[PDB]
């Protein structure tokens, strides 16, 4: 049993910029998130294995989480704060497909969410 490879978080081919937003989502957004302490489940990729988690990557097929999006982030991956924005929700989706309401990884990513959307509602001048 083997886990999928995890998602690029490089490629040249790949337009990027460097925008004011998308700085802000590094520096504020994921740094606070990071920090709070039901961060610690989205932080890597979900190790199926490891946590004997056989099915996961049969239900999930496009993973995504917050040591990706750090990385990400980090490389000038984005074009825009959209798709970054876009990779959380994809993490809080998947999450949320996997486990049911009431879970306690559940009310983890709720918690998360909750925290992120109040972090996005106001941004830098867009770019
Ligand atoms: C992300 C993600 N989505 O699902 C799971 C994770 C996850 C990742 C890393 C460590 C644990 C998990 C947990 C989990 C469960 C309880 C608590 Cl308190 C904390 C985490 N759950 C699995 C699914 C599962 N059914 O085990």
């Amino acid at each position: 049993s083997t886990n999928p490879p995890p998602p690029e978080t490089s490629n040249p081919n790949k337009p990027k910029r460097q925008t004011n937003q998308l700085q802000y989502l590094l520096r504020v957004v994921l740094k606070t998130l990071w920090k709070h302490q039901f961060a610690w489940p989205f932080q890597q990729p979900v190790d199926a294995v490891k946590l004997n988690l056989p099915d996961y990557y049969k239900i999930i097929k496009t993973p995504m989480d917050m040591g990706t999006i750090k990385k990400r982030l980090e490389n000038n991956y984005y074009w825009n704060a959209q798709e970054c924005i876009q990779d959380f929700n994809t993490m809080f989706t998947n999450c949320y497909i996997y486990n049911k309401p009431g879970d306690d990884i559940v009310l983890m990513a709720e918690a998360l969410e909750k925290l992120f959307l109040q972090k996005i509602n106001e941004l830098p001048t867009e770019e």
